[PDB]
């Protein structure tokens, strides 16, 4: 079945091309990620994307283990991703954080463990420590030192593959060029959609054998406190709509298909049963090249995720052109 198709990672493992996103706004209970991940697995999703920062790994782990126990899948059929949060970048904190995730999931390994952002923050109890004025407190940690601790996690068997998220081209070169490098990042998970199509970073990643993984491919949750209401609304875009009508699909499906045909691994979050089922219908139609070119005209360098917490940090990723 085409919906189970996978893309080769540089390390010899394989990643399903469509993934299920599990983040939701803080008012949504974590149970809904559990319930939705069960439905996703039933619908045919096998790649599941989470993070320490989402505070949902006990719930997503329960979902996965329930679907292993009712025989819908085996562990090896699931591709689960987690992410190292910025307050754990110090080398001594990386494996213990992954081990905590694994204890919360009740799983023996993750398929993929990635550095969530390139900006280390002060370690401690707070997930985003701040000062008196509500600004985040930075830390100074060499990203290469964090990377070597990620390599040790692969060697320990706790992560089948390792990668990065929200890195720019300069930052990927830092790791690629690290003396002693043992494992190249297998991916770079970044925002990507028709308003931010990532064409330059994609070409760079492809030149280096790194898979680009797209988040906010359906336009995000648009939470205030990360997105100004003046943000363009991807799923209401009238041209995406016209193409959805042309193909007898939906806007969401156009947005997802665009990414698949560019060699991108695309995430899609939905906690609505009908939509979960819809989204995996992306494998049931194709776009012609002329329509791909039209969708390329939508690019406007618009980010739903600016990571304002990290503005002023030396490793802030989004100042460079790519
Ligand atoms: N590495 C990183 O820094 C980041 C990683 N991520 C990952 O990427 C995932 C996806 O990105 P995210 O920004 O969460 O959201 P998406 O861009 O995937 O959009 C989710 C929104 O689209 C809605 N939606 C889903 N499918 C449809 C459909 N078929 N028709 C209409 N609306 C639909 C959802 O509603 P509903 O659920 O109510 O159905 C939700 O409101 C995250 O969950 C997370 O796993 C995201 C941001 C950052």
């Amino acid at each position: 079945d085409p919906k189970f198709q996978r893309v080769a990672l540089s390390d010899g493992h394989f990643i399903p091309v469509l993934g299920f996103g599990t983040y939701a706004p803080e008012e949504v209970p974590k149970s809904k990620a559990m319930e939705a991940t069960k439905i996703a697995i039933d619908a045919g999703f096998r790649h599941i994307d989470s993070a320490y920062f989402y505070k949902n790994e006990k719930e997503v782990g329960l979902a996965i283990r329930s679907k292993i126990a009712d025989g819908t899948v085996k562990r090896e059929d699931i591709f689960y991703t987690s992410k190292l949060w910025c307050t754990f970048h110090r080398p001594e904190l990386v494996r213990p954080s992954l081990e905590d995730s694994l204890k919360n999931l009740q799983l023996d390994y993750v398929d993929l463990y990635i550095i969530h952002f390139p900006t280390a923050l002060k370690p401690g109890v707070e997930i985003i420590p701040t000062d008196e004025h509500g600004k985040a407190i930075f830390d100074t940690v060499d990203i290469c030192a964090t990377w070597e601790a990620m390599e040790k996690c692969k060697d320990a068997g706790l992560a089948k593959s390792i990668g990065v998220s929200n890195f720019n081209r300069r930052q990927l070169e830092m790791i690629l060029n690290k003396p002693g490098l043992k494992y190249k990042p297998v991916c770079n998970q970044v925002e990507c959609h028709p308003y931010l199509n990532q064409g330059k970073l994609l070409e760079f990643c492809k030149s280096k054998g790194i898979v680009l993984v797209a988040y906010s491919a359906l336009g995000s949750h648009r939470e205030p406190e990360w997105v100004d209401q003046s943000a363009p609304v991807l799923l209401e875009d009238p041209l995406i709509g016209a193409l959805a009508k042309k193909h007898q699909q939906t806007p969401a499906l156009i947005a997802l298909r665009y990414q698949l045909q560019r060699g991108i691994v695309v995430l899609a979050k939905s906690f609505t049963e009908k939509r979960i089922k819809e989204n995996i219908q992306v494998f049931e139609f194709q776009l012609p090249s002329e329509d791909m070119k039209v969708i390329d005209s939508l690019n406007r360098n618009f980010r739903y995720v600016t990571a304002d917490f990290a503005i002023g940090h030396p490793n802030y990723p989004f100042s460079d052109e790519y």
